[PDB]
């Protein structure tokens, strides 16, 4: 149908903000913490802890499928490399540190973000 494309297209276009939302994101990681899933073989417990694992790559696959309906589906991604690691390192570890500057920096981008997908609809 018509319908269905157009849909597609929004959906298509939605894509094309995340990936710029998620590289603004990336950005405030330089020191790549975030980047990849934790290692299961160096980290072998962490399933234990941590029932949701995510990273940036993940994301980024995700995203390339058009996995993400909506903004807050996104968000919800997000805050979970955040929090997970906020549990699992201790407040005076770098890997916590650096979750806490990324939530920082990046809600700066997500509050514009919002704006941006209920302005462009």
């Amino acid at each position: 149908s018509m319908e269905q494309v157009a849909m597609e297209l929004r959906l298509t276009e939605l894509t094309r903000l995340l990936r710029s939302v998620l590289d603004q994101l990336q950005d405030k990681d330089p020191a790549r913490i975030f980047a990849q899933p934790v290692s299961l073989k160096e980290v072998p417990d962490y399933l234990d802890h941590i029932k949701h694992p995510m990273d940036f790559a993940t994301m980024r696959k995700r995203l390339e499928a058009q996995g993400y309906k909506n903004l807050h589906e996104f968000e919800e991604d997000f805050d979970l490399i955040i929090d997970n690691c906020m549990k699992y390192n201790a407040r005076d570890t770098v890997f916590y540190r650096a979750a806490v500057r990324l939530r920082d920096q990046g809600g700066v981008v997500l509050r514009q973000a919002r704006r941006e997908v209920d302005s462009i609809g």
